[PDB]
């Protein structure tokens, strides 16, 4: 006998396992067991994963009442879950869009000084270099402490919170309760703190003493940069060290991307379809019974939306597993999710990676990995899959 098919498959972000295929043709949704114990709907199939999406019966904000099939333990406030809906609420939206996109003058050429700056740094140390630790991580730390409008100084301090926050845990975790309060009272700060004007904390405090926002709580003021800061750290930190791998790992299009650098964009498409970052599926808890292939899922049940199902699903995407830069449908991948919770950070997530990428191919045109690949250590039970360290040579 044998136990229920576990979740996830594997915490290594080089390689998709050979189950997914199997799955995805054989049964592409199917029951599985998360690491809470729960029971739960894997969808595999780019069709199922786009109807689950953008089908808001499958909800996010229920995912966090008390009771429900878990995939993790929350390691915020269950409130905190619906956070795109507060800021809605809120009447936030488009002003959080609008200061988190990456059009702010100087924005790029900052991005452009920091990472030639990091590689700088790096070249003048000697290989091997750390291009996760000492390239990728502290590229998006800069980027978002700019971004939010607070001091690049405080940057390291916030971004140690990462590696709890943002753990795929069994359990409740006694550290990311520390963490989580001292950020907010952080942010809290921030908000009273007349230096911060500019980036998204400097106009949400403006807000803040607006009379159209008076009743709006400092406990979301401040967990708006919380949040903000947390998940585009994470997310563009984890996107680039594990698409830096996936170059390093084709020197034919490595070369490419240096001799033309225009082809960037294109590029970095393609490494956000075939991007394993995210470690889980996407939860979701059924609001009402819902036919999704030939499964009727119940009202209460979970459903895990695994985006590198529908990204190497070759009925949307033939050949797969290969980058191709002409493809017709190049956007179309689920790297940012679809639907009411389409990841509001994408454009500026597109331009940390194409910036990082291109400072890189200029500073270390001959980047190689410095140890065999299978000597990459995956950072397990986190909600990323990256290598703890990325040493290379050039
Ligand atoms: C390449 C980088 C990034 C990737 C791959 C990524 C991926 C995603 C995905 C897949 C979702 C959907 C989650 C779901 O539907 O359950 C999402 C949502 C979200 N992302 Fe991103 N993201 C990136 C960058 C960013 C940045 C830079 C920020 C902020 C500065 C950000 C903030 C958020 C937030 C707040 C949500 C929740 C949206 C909602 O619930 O409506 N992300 N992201
Ligand atoms: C729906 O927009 C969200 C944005 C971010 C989060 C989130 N912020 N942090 C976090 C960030 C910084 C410090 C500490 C924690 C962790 C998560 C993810 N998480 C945990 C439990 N359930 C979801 C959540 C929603």
């Amino acid at each position: 006998a044998t136990v229920l098919l576990e979740v996830p498959f594997s915490a290594r972000g080089d390689r998709i396992p050979d189950a997914v295929a199997e799955l995805r043709t054989r049964e592409p949704i199917r029951k599985v067991r998360t690491i809470t114990g729960a029971e739960a709907w894997l969808v595999s199939s780019y069709a199922l994963c786009t109807q689950v999406l953008e089908d808001r019966r499958f909800s996010m904000k229920e995912t966090a009442a008390a009771g429900a099939p878990r995939l993790n333990a929350l390691t915020v406030p269950p409130e905190v879950v619906n956070n795109m809906g507060n800021i809605a609420d809120a009447g936030l939206r488009k002003a959080v869009m609008k200061a988190i996109t990456p059009k702010a003058p100087g924005l790029e050429q900052f991005l452009r000084d920091t990472a030639n700056s990091l590689l700088d740094n790096l070249i003048t140390e000697g290989a091997p270099a750390d291009l996760r630790n000492d390239f990728a991580d502290p590229l998006a730390t800069a980027l978002h402490c700019k971004v939010l409008g607070i001091p690049q100084e405080d940057g390291p301090k916030l971004f140690r919170s990462l590696s709890i926050a943002f753990m795929s845990s069994a359990d409740p975790i006694p550290a990311a309760k520390i963490n989580w309060d001292r950020d907010i009272e952080y942010m809290a700060g921030i908000l009273e703190n007349p230096n911060i004007t500019t980036g998204l904390m400097g106009e949400l405090s403006r807000l803040r003493k607006d009379p159209a926002y008076s009743h709006v709580s400092d406990e979301l003021f401040a967990t708006i940069g919380v949040t903000f800061f947390g998940a585009g750290v994470i997310s563009t930190g984890s996107f680039l060290t594990t698409a830096l791998i996936s170059l390093i790992q084709r020197p034919q299009l490595r070369n490419l991307l240096h001799e033309k650098p225009e082809l960037i964009p294109a590029g970095v498409e393609e490494l956000l379809r075939i991007n394993l970052s995210f470690a889980d599926g996407l939860p979701r808890l059924a609001t009402a019974d819902i036919q999704v292939g030939d499964v009727l899922v119940r009202k209460g049940e979970l459903v895990l939306v695994l985006l590198e199902g529908a990204n190497f699903d070759p009925e949307h995407f033939p050949n797969p597993g290969s980058i191709e830069l002409d493809r017709p449908n190049p956007t179309s991948h689920l790297a940012f999710g679809r639907g009411q919770h389409f990841c509001p950070g994408s454009a500026l997530g597109r331009r940390h990676a194409q910036i990082g990428i291109e400072a890189l191919l200029k500073k270390m045109p001959g980047v190689d990995l410095a140890v065999p690949i299978d000597q990459l250590v995956w950072r397990t039970r986190f909600q990323r899959r990256i290598p703890e360290r990325l040493p290379v040579l050039w």
